[PDB]
C-alpha cells in the first residue's frame, strides 16, 4: 500500500480545501496510508534580529499548538483512522517536507500550488521546491 | 471531468507509473482523458532554412505521422474507446499543452517530470513549464 | 542613471561578500544610485499560532532594528555617499523586493542565488520569484 | 575572467540592451567574451524519421551556416577580437550551455531572459534553466 505525504500550512483555509477531494481520492487508490506534516517556519531573519523559548514562546508550546490545529484540520478529510498519521517539524518547511517524503518514503506528496491571491505567483516558495527536488511524484493542486 | 496528458511520441516506452496515474485518475471519476502530441517547430531551424514542405517534410504528413504514433501510445492505457481522444499540435509543446488545458479545460493534466534518466529527478523544460502556468492541477509523475 | 536594487537579507554574511563586488562595478558603470533594501518578513503561520507587538516586538522596533544593521552592511560597500539609499519594508522579501523594483523603478536587481548549503538546491525562495517576475535585469549571483 | 554569451542565432536582432550589458561587463574586468549558438537536436524529429545526412541536412553543414551567422552577431558587440570567441555546438542548448559555462569555466553567462514579447516577462525554457543550474553568476537580461 502506498504512502501520501499532505504538506499543511495550518493559517491556509483555501488551500487545504482544494487538496482535500484530491487527498482523499488518491487515498481510495491502494487504501493508502496518508501522513500529514506540519512545519513550524524558523527564519533566520528573526534570530539576526534577537527574537529567540524567550522572546518567542517554548518550541516544545508551538509544536503541541501546531499538532494541535493539524489534527483540527485532518478531521475535514474522510480518510480510515487507521491510515492516517499526523507529523509536526520546525525548520524551512520545504526541507522538512522533503526530508519527511525520503523518510516515509513518500509514493506521491500533494500539495497546494500557491495561496490564491491577486499577485501573478506560478507556485508558492515551498511548492515548487518540492515539485522541483521531490524523488516521487507530486500532485500539485489549484 | 477532463484529464489532458501530454506525450512525447519519442518516449513511446512509458513506465507503468504513468500508465497508472492516468488510468486511477480516469476511474476515480468518469473522466474523458485528452493526449495531446505536440510537433516542435524551432526558430533555430527556420533560421538554418530548414521550412516545412521544403526540405523539411509538410506539415499534415508530420501531423498524421505523430498522430499515428500517439494512437498506438494511447491504446497502451486500458481506457474506455469513448473516453479517450488523440490530438495532434504543432509549434511550441509547453504552449500548445498549456493552451490545451485551457481549451478544453483540464481539471488535471498529468505529465512525466522528465525521461527515465539516471541524471536527475528534476522536470524537463516541458514539465517545468506545465506545472507552472497550467491553471489546473497538474500530476508530475516520477 | 540607472537605478540597482540590492537585497539584503541581514541575516546572511557570505552572500552579502560576494554581492559586494558585483554591486561595486555595476555602479561603475553609468554610476548608478543603488537602493538597499532589507525586509522583515512576516509568517501567516506564526500568525495562526498567536504569535503577534505583543508575543513578537514592536514593528517600529525591528525596523530601526534592521535598518541598523542594513546601514552597517552598506558600509561593506565602496559607493559613493551620495548614491546609496537604505529602505526597510515588512512582509513576504520577495513581494516586497519586487515592489521596490516597480517603484524606483529599478534598471536591475542584484541578488544573491541561494545561502551556501549542503542541500542541492537551485535558487532560494526569494531569489527564485525575482528573476521570474521582475521586469529588469536581474544579476543572480553565485 | 570569462564570459559566456549564449546566442540562438534566430534573434539576430539583438537589444541594445544586450549587446551594452556585455560590453560593459567586459570592460569592468580584460574578459574574454565567449559566445555559444546550439544547434538543437529533438528526439521527436528523429521519432518522425528526421536524421542528419538524410533528410535533415549533414550536421558539418549545419554547424557552418551557424557558425556564420553567430560571427555576423558577434561583430554587433564593440569587443576587441582577441577577446572574442566563437563556438557551436549541437543537442540540447540549455544542457550544452551550461556544459560551456562548467568547462571554460565562466564567472558569468550573460543571457536575455526570452525574446521580446508583450505577453510575458517571465523567462524562456533555456534561460530559465541557466539561471537555475549555473553554478556562476547568470546576468538575466530584459
Ligand atoms: N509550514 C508548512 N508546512 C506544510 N506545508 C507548507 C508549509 N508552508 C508551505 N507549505 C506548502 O506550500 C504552499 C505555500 O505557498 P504560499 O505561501 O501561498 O506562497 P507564497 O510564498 O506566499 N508566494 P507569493 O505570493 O508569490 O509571494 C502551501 O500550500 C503548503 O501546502
Ligand atoms: N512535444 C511534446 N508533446 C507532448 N508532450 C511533451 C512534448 N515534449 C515534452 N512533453 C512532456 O514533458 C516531458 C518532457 O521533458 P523531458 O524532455 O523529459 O526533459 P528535458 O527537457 O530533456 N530535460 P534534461 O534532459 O534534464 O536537460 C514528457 O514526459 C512529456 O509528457
Ligand atoms: N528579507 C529579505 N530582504 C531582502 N532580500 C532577501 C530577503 N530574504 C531573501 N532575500 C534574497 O534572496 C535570497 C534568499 O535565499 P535563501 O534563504 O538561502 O534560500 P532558502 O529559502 O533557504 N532555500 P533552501 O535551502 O533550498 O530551503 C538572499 O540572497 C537575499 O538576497
Ligand atoms: N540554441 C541556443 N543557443 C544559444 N542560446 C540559446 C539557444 N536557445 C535559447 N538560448 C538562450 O535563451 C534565450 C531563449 O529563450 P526564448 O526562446 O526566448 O523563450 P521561449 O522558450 O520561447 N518561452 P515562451 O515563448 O514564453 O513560451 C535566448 O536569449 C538565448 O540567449
Ligand atoms: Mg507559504
Ligand atoms: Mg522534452
Ligand atoms: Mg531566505
Ligand atoms: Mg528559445
Amino acid at each position: 500500500n502506498r504512502t501520501i505525504l499532505v504538506p499543511i500550512d495550518i493559517s491556509d483555509s483555501e488551500l487545504t480545501q482544494r487538496v482535500i477531494s484530491h487527498v482523499e481520492a488518491e487515498a481510495k487508490i491502494d487504501d493508502a496510508k496518508v501522513h500529514f506534516l506540519t512545519v513550524i517556519p524558523s527564519l533566520p531573519y528573526y534570530a539576526s534580529l534577537g527574537l529567540a523559548s524567550a522572546e518567542l514562546p517554548a518550541m516544545d508550546d508551538l509544536k503541541a499548538e501546531a499538532k494541535s490545529q493539524l489534527e483540527a484540520i485532518i478531521k475535514k478529510f474522510n480518510l480510515p483512522a487507521d491510515r492516517v498519521q499526523a507529523h509536526v517539524a520546525e525548520g524551512s518547511p520545504k526541507d522538512k517536507i522533503l526530508e519527511m517524503a525520503k523518510k516515509l518514503p513518500a509514493d506521491m506528496v500533494i500539495i497546494a500550488s500557491h495561496r490564491p491571491d491577486i499577485t501573478t505567483y506560478l507556485l508558492g516558495s515551498n511548492a515548487a521546491a518540492v515539485v522541483d527536488h521531490a524523488e516521487c511524484s507530486v500532485l500539485v493542486v489549484r
